C-alpha cells in the first residue's frame, strides 16, 4: 500500500497539503477557545500558588492540596471572565454530578496544568479518567451505561492510540503472522502502512445497504464478516472520506458477529462520531469486544495538543483472550511484565498498553503529558456542562455540524454535484465523482476522452492557478479514478463555492482541448 | 534486571514514592515560571487573532501571519507583565541573533500554543529547532560550533527518546542480538528493562579514576571500553544516582575509544548536565559517534510536560553505519520506509525515528504536540537572553544548583555524612553509606550485628513514623547494601537536617537493642 509516487511529489511543492494528500486527514480551521483559555487560567493560579513555598526569580515551589479549591475561586473573577466562570462551575459539577472532591479536582488540574509532576498514576490522572468516560458516555453511548466500567488510556492523538494497539496485540500474542482481520470500506491506508499488517491478511467488508437487495447487506458480505477466521474487526466509524456512520443493519451485523464469535476482537475508530445526531458507538453495542479509540482533534480543532484517548471495559474480550493463550505464550508474558508488576498475569491489557507504549522498562514515567490529560478533561467539561439531547449535542457541536455542512453545500451546488442529506452523513469530507459529472454535461464521448486522458496532478495544478496559490489544501482525489476528495475542514466557507465554479471552468477547457 | 519485589509493595503503600523507589528519578519540588506564564499569553493573544477569522460562541478561526508580530507586542503589556516584555526580548533575539523573521517566529508560536495543526515539519517546527539547537550548544557544547549542523527531534520526554532510540537500532540493523553494548557505572536499571536489551551482551565500565591508579582509570576498564566487540556506549552523563559528570580522563578515554574504532554508536543521557560548572557534552566532543538525549525535566521543574530531545549531527556514524550494511538488509530497508518516502536509502536516521516511532504508517502525524515544542522553545529563550560563563550558566541555573546543595549539605551536616564538593558533582542525590556512618560512632561488632540483619523497608517504615507520614518520598536505597540513597529534589530545604538527624537516632535505637540482648 506504497503512497503515490506523484501525491508524495506533489507534496514537496507545497508541504502544507501533505496531511490531507498523503495521510488523509483534513486539518479545521476553527478551534474551540473556553478549554483554552480556562487552561491558561490554571496555569496563571497555580504558578502563584507555587510563589507561597518558594519564591526566587523565575524560580516557583510547589502546591498544598489542602484549601486548594478556596484559592482558586477567591483569584477568579467569574464576573468578569467566561473561562473563571467555567471554572468554578466544571469544578462544582464534578463534586455535585460526579461525586469529586473538590480540592482533589482542583489540585488535579493546578498541578496538571504547571505541569510540576510525571502523570501518577501511568495510565490515567483519576479525576480526569472519570471526566473522560462521562463526556464519552454522553457523547456516543446513548442509553448504555458503562461509563463506570470504563478503563481509559490516554494518547498522543489517535495517531498514537492506533500505534499502541497493534503493538501491544502483537506483542500479547492476540495478532499473529497469518491471521485474518476485517477492515471496513474503505480501508483507511495509513493504518495498512504499519508494517506488521503485511504479516495479517486483510479482508474489506461492505456494511452499507442497498436497494440491489431489499435495503440489506450483501450477504456476501455478511459471510466475510462472520467467517470464523476473522480474529479481528478494525473500523473506522464515520469513515473517512466517506464520511458516513454505521446504520442499524451494520451495527446489527456486528452484534450478530459477536454473538456467533465471542472472542472476536474490534478496535473502533470514532474521531467523526460528533459530526451526526444522535450517533451510536460500536463500544456501546458491543462493549465487552471493542478497544474504542477517540480523540478530541477534529471536533474541537486542537489537532496541535494530540489529544487521543484508549476505552477499554474493566471486563473484556482482550483480557479473556490473552487468559486462553497456551501456557508457553503466558509464561512468556509472565517474564515480560514481571520485571515491573507483581501480579504480571493479572495486568489488565489497558496497563499493557501503557507499559508497552514506554517499552516495559520506562512504564513508571509513562503516561501522556498532564497538560494534555487536563486539556482533554477541560474539553470535556465544554460538553458535560452544557449537552442536550440525552448527551448526543451541546452548542458548540450544533455549530460545529452546520459548519461542515454550509461548506459542503456550498461545493455541491456550485458544481451541481448530487448532495447525500441523511443524518449518516458527518459532511466532514465529499467525494464527487467528476467523471460522472463530465458526462452528464458533455456526454459519453467526452467522458471516455477524459478518463484515457486525465492526470489529476496537471488538474490540481491547473486548479491551484486559479485560485493564484502553489497548491490548495484540502482538495485532492480519493481512490477510485475521477473521484475528487474536499475537506471542508480546511478552507474558509467562502472558498467552496469558489472551488465548486472552478471545477466546472476545468471541465469546460478540458472539452475545448478535447476539440 | 527486576524492579525489587519488597520495593515494589512499599510502593503500594504510598503511590507517590514509586518513581523515586521503583524508576529512581528524583521529581523537582520547584518550577520555573516565566516560560509558563509566557506560553499562557500566546493562547490568550492567539484565541484574540482567531476570533477575527470565526467568531461564534465558544469557536474562533485560524491565524493569519502577515502582521502578527506587530499584533503581538501591541497586545502585551511589557510594562505591567514580565511574560510580555520576555515575549518581546526572545521575539527580537531570533530576529537579531539567531537572523530569524519575526512574524514567521511569531506565527510559529501562537500557532503552536494555541495548537491548531499538526506539527509540520513532523520532525521538529523549524524556528524551535534552531532555538533549542543554540541553548543545547550555550549549555553544554563549550567551544565546539556544532548548532548550525544538528538535526533535532523533540520527544516526550527523555523517557520517549530512549525507548525510540533503542527501538531504530534494532530496526535499522545497527543493534543485533548478541551484540555487546558498554554502559557506564551505574547501570540505570529502568533502562536494562527494555525487552531487546536481554538480547545484547552488557559490558560494564568504570571510567573513574583512582588513587590506586596513578589518578587514572583502571586499565581493564580501558580494555573493556575499547574492545573491538563493542558496538555501541550508552552513557548516563552526569550519573544517577552517583551524580558526577565524566572528567577530563573519562572523555579522554571515549575519544580515545572512537579514534581506534570509528563505527562506535555513542547515546549520551545529559539530563543533569547544567547542575554541574562548565559541563562537556560527549556530543562536543565527538559528534559524528554520538546521538545526544536531552530532557528539560529536572532543571526546568517540568517533569509533566514531557519534554526531550533527540540531537544529532547531520553527518553522523548511525547513517554511515546503515550505508555500509548488506545489500539484503538495505533491500529491506528500502521497502520500510518507501511506503512514506519517496527517496528510502538516503533518509536520515533522525527521520528514520520519527518515522519508527509511529510505525511508518503514521508517520505524517508523528512528532510531539506543538504546546510541548513551543514550551521547550520557551525555556531555551530563558537561558539564551540572560545565560553567563560562556553559556553554561544562567540567573536561573545558578538558583537551582544552589538549592540542591542547599539541601544537600543540610543532609550531610545533620548525618555527620563525608560530602563531595567538588566541580563534578550535581548534588542532585546523595548515596550514603549508613554501614560505615555505624561503624563510625558504635564501632565494628555493631556494623557486623547491623549488616547482617538490616532490612531496608523497616528501616523506610520507621523513618516515616519519626515524620507522622505513611513513607516519605525522596528516600530509599542504592545498588549497594547499607547505601541510603536521598533525592535533593523531593523535599522542602528544611526536611533535609531533619532526615539526617533521624537517621542518627535510628542507627542509635538499633545500637541500644544491640546491646540489650
Amino acid at each position: 500500500f506504497e503512497i503515490s509516487r506523484k501525491m508524495l511529489a506533489l507534496a514537496q511543492k507545497n508541504e502544507k497539503s501533505n496531511i490531507f494528500l498523503n495521510a488523509g486527514r483534513g486539518n479545521p480551521n476553527w478551534i474551540q477557545t473556553l478549554a483554552r483559555l480556562a487552561f491558561v487560567r490554571l496555569v496563571q493560579f497555580g504558578v502563584t500558588e507555587s510563589k507561597l513555598t518558594i519564591n526566587n526569580g523565575i524560580m516557583a515551589g510547589y502546591i498544598n492540596t489542602d484549601g486548594i479549591r478556596e484559592r482558586l475561586f477567591a483569584f477568579l473573577d467569574p464576573d468578569k471572565n467566561d473561562e473563571d466562570k467555567f471554572l468554578i462551575d466544571a469544578v462544582n459539577y464534578c463534586h455535585t454530578e460526579l461525586g469529586l472532591n473538590r480540592d482533589k479536582v482542583v489540585a488535579e488540574w493546578v498541578n496538571g496544568a504547571v505541569a510540576n509532576n510525571y502523570p501518577v498514576p501511568d495510565r490515567c490522572l483519576v479525576n480526569t479518567e472519570k471526566i473522560i468516560n462521562y463526556f464519552l458516555q454522553e457523547l456516543s453511548y446513548k442509553d448504555a451505561n458503562l461509563a463506570e466500567q470504563t478503563d481509559l488510556f490516554p494518547t498522543e492523538g489517535g495517531t498514537a492510540a492506533i500505534v499502541y494497539a497493534f503493538h501491544s496485540l502483537a506483542e500479547n500474542h492476540l495478532l499473529k503472522k497469518g491471521d485474518k482481520i476485517a477492515i471496513n470500506e474503505p480501508i483507511f491506508t495509513p493504518y495498512l502502512r504499519i508494517p506488521e499488517l503485511k504479516d495479517y491478511e486483510l479482508v474489506e467488508v461492505d456494511l452499507h445497504s442497498y436497494e440491489k437487495n431489499d435495503w440489506e447487506i450483501e450477504p456476501n458480505e455478511i459471510e466475510k464478516l462472520k467467517d470464523p477466521s476473522i480474529k479481528a474487526l478494525i473500523v473506522v466509524n464515520p469513515t473517512n472520506p466517506t464520511s458516513k456512520e454505521f446504520d442499524t443493519n451494520a451495527l446489527n451485523a456486528i452484534k450478530q458477529a459477536v454473538e456467533k464469535n465471542p472472542k472476536l476482537m474490534i478496535i473502533s475508530d470514532e474521531v467523526y462520531g460528533a459530526f451526526v445526531p444522535n450517533f451510536k458507538s460500536i463500544y456501546s453495542v458491543v462493549p465487552y469486544n471493542t478497544m474504542l479509540v477517540y480523540s478530541y482533534s477534529k471536533l474541537f480543532g486542537c489537532t496541535g495538543w494530540r489529544l487521543g484517548v484508549i476505552a477499554l471495559n474493566e471486563k473484556n474480550v482482550f483480557d479473556d483472550n490473552i487468559a486462553h493463550l497456551d501456557k508457553v505464550e503466558l509464561r512468556q508474558l509472565h517474564k515480560r511484565y514481571s520485571s515491573v508488576v507483581l501480579d504480571p498475569d493479572k495486568m489488565k491489557f489497558i496497563d499493557r498498553l501503557c507499559a508497552d507504549s514506554r517499552s516495559i522498562g520506562l512504564y513508571h514515567t509513562a503516561g501522556l503529558s498532564t497538560p494534555q490529560q487536563i486539556m482533554e478533561a477541560l474539553f470535556s467539561m465544554t460538553h458535560l456542562l452544557t449537552s442536550t439531547n440525552g448527551g448526543s449535542d451541546d452548542p458548540y457541536i450544533d455549530i460545529a455540524r452546520k459548519l461542515v455542512s454550509e461548506r459542503y453545500d456550498q461545493l455541491h451546488d456550485a458544481m451541481q454535484a448530487p448532495k447525500d442529506e441523511t443524518d449518516t452523513n458527518t459532511h466532514y469530507y465529499s467525494l464527487i465523482d467528476i467523471y460522472r459529472l463530465a458526462e452528464k454535461i458533455y456526454g459519453k464521448e467526452f467522458r471516455d476522452y477524459l478518463t484515457n486522458n486525465f492526470e489529476q496532478v496537471d488538474f490540481l495544478l491547473k486548479l491551484a492557478e486559479k485560485n493564484g496559490v502553489v497548491l490548495v489544501d484540502g482538495v485532492g482525489f480519493g481512490a477510485k479514478p475521477g473521484e475528487l476528495r474536499v475537506s471542508q475542514a480546511n478552507l474558509p466557507t467562502e472558498d467552496y463555492a469558489l472551488i465548486g465554479k472552478q471545477v466546472l471552468e476545468l471541465l469546460k477547457e478540458y472539452y475545448e482541448e478535447f476539440k
